[PDB]
């Protein structure tokens, strides 16, 4: 019944070509923009060796259940209407709370409540515990005690409504331990060797399963899994081992997932005064049905996935100028609740079959992934997928020059919802305009570019302020304070180039777009806290127009002024030997 999609491009790269990755990209950007993802096959000779001890890595699983794997299901949905409805009668304005990293499933939470007699019922016997437990959530961290916090302040209230009259008061796991389970699931499952089964067929009883009432199926799943505290599937230099010379090689590859972020193409190269979480590897150890639902990168960034064993990793993929038509549709699926909670989107988790994807009109590619393939994501490139069995895999998050004016729109799109920032794209940019050498020319062309753009808007905002009537401006540092203090109060952008603070609170803060929303007390009061005073307008754009015009001079001694530049020497220095 189900519909495989067209495949996505591969890349066999020669040797040389292989020798700089985000060179090798950059070429394939105008091609593999168009499916989102593209598939990447090293030389064969390229076989790094696996630095971990399967014998010996401990993880905790997480648990999947494919049938309430899907959190789009109608029932849901309405659910939360109606709940949002209510809460608007009563002039509350639903809040979703956030419970061990992510949001809190509100109707499952109710179903469960009700089975067993409701809010009170459950307080006087104590079995909130039991509850989180049925909810997946990992005890014995308390969770229990603060879902009772959360139900009596958001469904106890709904729970009379719902129910009768009812309404006075009151109001306001080791690797190998893992192979084992997995390697016989699946041959029990299909009664073959695991080797033997095709992956069409996989795929097939993959989304039969999803959509299926008639058999439930559960899988574990290990994810977002830290390299720093696991350690990396690579070799790396880092004092913790002996590096073998035969690991040598592959430690300082630049296609060495712990070296992506730092090369002299990537934005975080020098910049290292920022941890984000994203100059760091992750650990996806899979197993078949295994299965990760449709998402993009914080910050609209590039995926780079690679597959150091195992069976193969079925992918999906979407490319981005598809994107804003890809989230209408599963917003078709309750618009008058997006409205109310536009976020509420990403928040929810989902695995809409392409097929329905492809039957409303939007491209849909795939591929399966293979020991020794790496798997390249694209900016706003939704993607999803699943694992034909057991498996590795080692992915990182980066950025590059044609990525900087999408993040600048990410935050846009960022600061249009409510939707936290994980670190301040302009903050990062004057990072990179503070050190204009040891810094690849294509950067700087479109630093320049995007930072006229920003003093444009910054310097439209700085007069748009004063006409509402603000006097003071203190100069403040906001890099040396910790995000959650530099946020606006509802956009909620971390600032860093400009905002607005009143006497009205000690530190409560918003956005230079947003700066009516601080406090009542008029704007006769302060106060602008900036950054630079517009003495940056020469200074900085300086630094970056020399070696961004220094370059475009130097092609119209030479090979040594590049040298010790650090110029780029692909087709330009093929003439000089
Ligand atoms: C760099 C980090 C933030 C990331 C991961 C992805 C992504 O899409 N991935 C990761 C592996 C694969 N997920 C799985 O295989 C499931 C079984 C565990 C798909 N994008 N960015
Ligand atoms: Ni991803
Ligand atoms: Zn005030
Ligand atoms: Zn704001």
């Amino acid at each position: 019944e189900f519909v495989p999609p067209p495949e996505c491009p591969v890349f066999e790269p020669s040797w040389e070509e292989f020798t700089d990755p985000l060179s090798f990209i950059g070429r394939i950007r105008p091609l593999a923009e168009k499916t989102g993802i593209c598939k990447i096959r090293p030389p064969k000779d390229w076989q790094p060796p696996f630095a971990c001890e399967v014998k010996s890595f401990r993880f905790t699983p997480r648990v999947q259940r494919l049938n309430e794997l899907e959190a789009m299901t109608r029932v849901r949905l309405d659910f939360l209407d109606q709940l949002a409805k209510f809460w608007e009668l009563q002039g509350s304005t639903l809040k979703i709370p956030v419970v061990e990293r992510k949001i809190l499933d509100l109707y499952a939470l109710s179903k469960i409540v009700a089975s067993k007699g409701g809010f009170e019922m459950v307080t006087k016997e104590k079995k909130w515990s039991k509850v989180g437990s049925r909810l997946g959530y990992l005890p014995g961290k308390g969770t229990g005690s603060l879902l009772k916090s959360h139900y009596e302040r958001i469904l106890y209230p709904y729970e009379l409504f719902q129910s009768g009259v009812s309404l006075m008061g009151v109001q306001m796991y080791t690797l190998q331990s893992f192979g084992e389970m997995a390697d016989n699931f699946k041959s029990d499952y299909f009664n073959m060797p695991v080797h033997m089964v095709p992956t069409e067929l996989v795929e097939k009883e993959f989304w039969r399963l999803v959509s299926s009432i008639e058999e439930d199926v559960i899988v574990e799943y290990g994810a977002d899994i830290s390299s720093k505290d696991f350690g990396s599937g690579f070799p790396v230099k880092d004092g913790r081992r002996k590096i073998l010379p035969e690991e040598e090689e592959y430690a300082l590859s630049g296609w060495n997932l712990n070296n992506m972020p730092v090369l002299e193409q990537s934005v975080l190269a020098h910049i290292n005064v920022d941890i984000s979480g994203m100059k760091v590897p992750w650990l996806y150890v899979g197993m078949c049905f295994s299965s990760f639902c449709w998402h993009i990168e914080d910050h609209w960034s590039y995926s780079i996935n690679y597959l150091h064993w195992g069976e193969p990793k079925t992918w999906y993929g979407v490319p981005s100028h598809a994107a804003e038509q890809l989230e209408e549709v599963m917003r078709e699926l309750a618009p008058e609740l997006f409205e109310s909670q536009p976020d509420l989107l990403h928040q929810l988790v989902t695995i809409m079959n392409p097929n329905v994807l492809m039957e409303h009109g939007v491209p849909v590619y795939r591929t399966n992934q293979c020991a020794g393939e790496f798997v390249v994501t694209f900016p706003r490139a939704y993607h999803s997928g699943f694992n034909q069995g057991y498996n590795f895999a080692e992915a990182v998050n980066f950025c590059t020059a044609d990525w900087l004016p999408i993040g600048r729109q990410c935050v846009n799109h960022y600061r249009r919802l409510r939707r936290h920032c994980v670190f301040s794209h302009e903050e990062l940019i004057f990072k990179m305009a503070a050190d204009p050498e040891c810094l690849d020319v294509g950067l700087a062309a479109m630093v320049c570019k995007e930072l006229t753009l920003m003093t444009e808007e910054e310097t439209r905002l700085r007069e748009s302020v004063v006409q509402m009537g603000v006097l003071m401006s203190e100069e403040e540092v906001f890099e040396l304070v910790p995000d959650d203090e530099r946020q606006c109060s509802a956009c909620r952008t971390t600032c860093f180039l400009s905002a607005l603070t009143c006497s009205c609170n000690p530190e409560r803060l918003v956005c230079l777009y947003h700066p009516t929303d601080l406090c009542p007390c008029p704007m006769q009061k302060k106060c602008l806290r900036y950054r630079y005073p517009l003495e940056d307008l020469p200074s900085l754009l300086y630094g970056v127009k020399v070696r961004a015009q220094s370059y475009d001079t130097w092609v119209s001694v030479m090979l040594e002024d590049a040298e010790d530049r650090k110029y780029p020497e692909n087709d330009l220095f093929r003439k000089l030997r």
